[PDB]
């Protein structure tokens, strides 16, 4: 009679001697080899209709349960003296907000991580095989989840959504009328700290183009280049993306210590699933693990893999090329029919090439997800390293490099100022549609159809639990916070890069975001399965991802510097010192920009102090016990 | 009867009641609130010749003593498994070589560390002042060997040299008359971690710069300048410091894993000596120090060190001005007298320019510590960062802006190959004289005079050990490991900034340090007091600066490829494009230099494996007492 908390949804073809010793794993205490969860059927009788959802599962726990999983997983919650100290159930009773008829104590979110921990801790220790099926190569130490998971057994396993309190959430978020700083510690209340994260990041970055966007947005309507010849625009520009990157550190430091995980230990990460190789002793741990010989993967990657990026990067030469062609061609059809479409045919292959961009970008991610999880990568950190090394180069080519033919080769900013505006909308409105807007159709539609085949059920059924399961079965699950991260930085490629020509792009970024800031919300509440919680100290490797982007930028912009009009007139005659003067300004950059980037202290004045106290007392505690 | 290790000096004008103070807290146990060391005086018997020696004692411990100081210091040593653990008395029987009978276990350095670690940490609890002494200042929590040399009682605390291992480190160290790879695991068993790694370094990097002689020598004297036209050597030298300064991070953790200073916590700083402020409440640590209010520290660096930093920066390049114009005059005096004085003339004003860079960069440092120790920086990281800003800056524009206004402004190659090796051959040798030869030689004269007066005694004194003390009384104390990293940054200045003009000089540093790995070894052995070991993980800060020169150094090699005759006939109509080539091959330089310090691992291969399963091991230990 408890509250679930994790659907595990089984196969059809699933025998009932692996269903009694599942069940019988999972219920068994936690002395006895067992995980000591709460376990329950979906529903208690079954007629022939619901013959076909007759495997969903419902997995919960007991209040002292989450609390020793608490203990075990290491939780980082606030002390009573504003102290952020890791979990343990003997010092229970100093936690702020805590009483032991308290269940508001652990939210929602990490009891559900609590108890995917639980079933991933969850190992075999004398079975050699799963009873019943033949190839379930059991060892000891491998995970049984795991092995459900990759034999298909166990089809997914997803936590559920609070249909009432998510509506509490969403009441405070969407902002529409009002400029409103958004609830995020609420959202990670509920959502976990990546995704947090994510829309702290987002938040961040769009009250950080207001800047560019308010003093570039005269600076191209009024052509302000006489006056300053593009020296502090583009020095303002430059100066303010480093700025920002480092006030970003800054602040996710601050947030992440707020909820506690930048105190979390590294946990030592398994083996990735879907990781095959020989049967042996792992070194470091000294327990039983696959092996694989290094030559071999790195033979997979650095003559399989990287031909075919490189392959790729050709091919999508080979597409821009053609567009150019039929941009001409355009051009020509233009000079031949008329008035009337003289300045629609002018918008048409750009708006082409920008559809053609975002397919072949799906395309690409697909074959090189595919092609990465082929390599068998050992840990999960590693695999998502090489996947952002292949998606974000191609993506960074295929976006840019069109920007780039017109810039330096053609050199006519007169198409450049309209191929870019017309990219960067037509990409985003396009990227509008396909991540959030219709998925949220096929959704509507689809809860629909299950309501109405749910309330002519002619059976005693409790239709608040059973609806909403179903409901959370079909839906999409997340794919991680990677195209989201992903979109940031293509926006911040399309501003960032050519910001001296262009400026006015900046403003197309900001009108975008307030729409983003609201879309990836529906995307979290009314599209998607609940991605279980998962922590994260920082964003990661998209840091070194948006610095590089803002050092490449410096480059592009100088080299827009040295081929405007204005700049032009300054040097008439002498074209071998304008090159000189342009290179200094861009070594002058670069050099205070890294400056910028190593004088600003990473960690901020007081959460350093609150660190190194902390340190301090567990040094403390280790001399306490020598003494 | 034991065996002394450590030498504390007392002052002469000392009261009865303070020596008897401070025997007593240096007798008394560890659970008295004492140090439970042996102490001793040096004499037993004193005469009306050897009173002014009264206040010389020898500081020792037994054998229990120094293992219970080893488990407060954190030792590292090897374990039987070949595994470094820290060490702890409960565990002592598991670690390689050791019995109880064993008095070889803990070498000489780490006894003479532990017990100058035992009396810093000697705190006072409830006396508020020392007895006698009124302006002596203790508040709870203040070190008492501190404010006794602060306040100049005591007055210098020095270990022991050992004279007859000594003798068997010199034997095997002293390399000349074959190429030998000099025995690091005994410099560092005797003297500490800093100073061997330095050696370790010297070392390294006299073989990595054997490449550069050995393609350098023939590259300029058979001149391949036409053939290549400046790239292929340009390339290979700007590339290969990074290789260098790479596998140098990979061999720095390879050997300090050996030693065991990879593992060894970071111990919490106490505040220099020297640092004053107001009594108070330390936020961090809770307990009671000195606290300065940090505006007042902001201003004092970057209002007065910082202007007086540019005046002294300002005054160096008016005292290159002047050099130039004896240049001119000197040109003008050959010019003018002969035929027979036409050689010898060009190169008196480069050594008058070189003697007098080398007494203005002393008279500099003098400044720049004082100017630095009067800012009262808190910790001695933070000061040691600052002074090694003033004097690196300082330093490197001092040297190297006669070098830059030869090849950039003049633009006449043949006086900056002139002035570039007499500068570095003559600042060499000018260090080499005052560094150690000199010092060696008023030694040798010191000593000489101390055994005269000793032999012709008519006492009955133990000569062996009395002799040794006063001789290491009056030596020269080593003021860390500072100027002995600055003279391998200012050789790898002037090799890698200047080495596609003139590549000969990189043989110039070769043979140089082939005497640098002996005249250092002399001046660690027969010239200074032996220091105290510190252990350190890394170079520390010079990794930065060796790498920031390996970045400047594209910068100013690439200027001096756009300034060759050789060059220059590639491109004799369009000087437009040849600053776009050498700009494209400054950026590809810049940009694959940094891909190769981010491709190569940090740690090597195996040596993170051990890290990790350190870890695990350590992690699994929380685990069980969870468990
Ligand atoms: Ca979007
Ligand atoms: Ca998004
Ligand atoms: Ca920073
Ligand atoms: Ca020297
Ligand atoms: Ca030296
Ligand atoms: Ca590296």
């Amino acid at each position: 009679s408890f509250t679930p908390l994790v659907v595990i949804e089984l196969a059809q073809d699933v025998k009932e001697e692996t269903k009694e010793w599942l069940k019988n794993r999972i219920i068994a205490k936690k002395k006895d080899g067992g995980a000591q969860l709460l376990f329950r059927p979906l529903l208690n009788k079954y007629e022939q209709e619901t013959l076909e959802n007759q495997n969903l599962y419902l997995v919960g726990a007991s209040k002292i349960r989450m609390l020793l999983g608490a203990e075990a997983v290491g939780l980082v919650k606030e002390c009573n003296d504003n102290t952020m100290r890791a979990f343990t159930y003997r010092t229970r009773q100093n936690f702020k907000g805590f009483d032991d008829n308290n269940d508001d104590f652990l939210t929602m979110a990490e009891c559900q991580f609590i108890i995917k921990h639980e079933l991933e801790n969850l190992r075999a220790k004398d079975e050699k095989m799963i009873p019943g099926y033949p190839q379930a190569k059991l060892y000891p130490g491998k995970s049984l989840l795991r092995r459900l998971l990759t034999s298909g057994i166990v089809i997914q396993v997803f936590p559920l959504h609070d249909s009432e309190a998510l509506k509490k959430l969403e009441d405070t978020w969407y902002t529409r009328f009002a400029l409103k700083y958004q609830p995020i510690d609420s959202i990670r209340g509920y959502f976990g700290e990546t995704i947090a994260l994510y829309f702290g990041f987002l938040e961040y970055f769009t009250f950080a183009l207001i800047p560019m966007a308010v003093i570039g947005l005269p600076y191209y309507l009024f052509v302000w280049e006489d006056y300053d010849k593009y020296v502090i625009f583009a020095s303002f520009n430059l100066i303010w993306s480093t700025v920002i990157l480092e006030l970003w550190k800054r602040g996710c430091a601050n947030m992440t210590y707020r909820w506690g995980t930048l105190l979390m230990k590294r946990k030592f990460e398994e083996p990735r699933p879907g990781f095959h190789g020989v049967l042996g002793i792992n070194s470091i741990t000294g327990k039983e693990e696959p092996l694989y010989p290094s030559y071999k993967r790195q033979l997979r990657i650095y003559l399989v893999s990287l031909p075919f990026v490189c392959l790729c990067l050709y091919f999508s030469l080979y597409v821009m090329m053609i567009y150019f062609d039929m941009e001409v061609w355009a051009l020509g059809l233009h000079e031949n029919s008329g008035s009337e479409w003289t300045s629609v045919l002018l918008y048409v292959p750009s708006i082409i090439y920008a559809i053609v961009i975002e397919i072949m970008n799906r395309l690409y991610r697909y074959a090189a997800e595919f092609l990465t999880s082929w390599e068998n990568h050992r840990l999960e950190s590693a695999y998502q390293n090489h996947l952002i090394l292949k998606v974000l180069v191609f993506n960074f080519l295929n976006c840019f490099a069109s920007l780039f033919y017109i810039a330096f080769v053609l050199k006519d900013m007169k198409l450049l100022r309209q191929s870019l505006a017309t990219l960067l909308i037509t990409s985003q409105i396009l990227n509008q549609i396909m991540e959030s807007f219709l998925p949220y159709w096929l959704q509507r539609k689809h809860g629909v159809r299950v309501k109405r085949k749910v309330q002519a059920l002619k059976a005693d059924i409790d239709a608040t639990l059973y609806e909403q399961v179903i409901l959370e079965k079909e839906m999409g699950t997340y794919l991680g916070t990677f195209d989201d991260y992903l979109e940031l930085f293509l926006q911040f490629g399309y501003v960032s890069l050519f910001s001296c020509v262009y400026p006015l792009a900046a403003a197309f970024a900001v009108l975008n975001n307030f729409t983003e800031v609201n879309s990836d919300a529906l995307k979290m509440c009314r599209v998607f399965k609940r991605p279980f919680s998962e922590p994260s100290a920082n964003i990661g490797v998209w840091q070194l991802a948006f610095e590089t982007m803002s050092v490449i930028s410096v480059v592009t912009n100088c080299a827009l510097i040295g081929m405007s009009p204005q700049v032009n007139a300054v040097f008439p005659e002498s074209k071998a010192d304008l090159i000189l003067i342009v290179v200094a300004v861009e070594h002058a950059l670069l050099a205070l920009k890294f400056i910028l980037a190593f004088a600003i202290p990473d960690k901020p004045r007081h959460i350093q102090m609150k660190l190194a106290r902390l340190e301090f007392e567990s040094l403390e505690a280790l001399k306490q016990q020598q003494m």
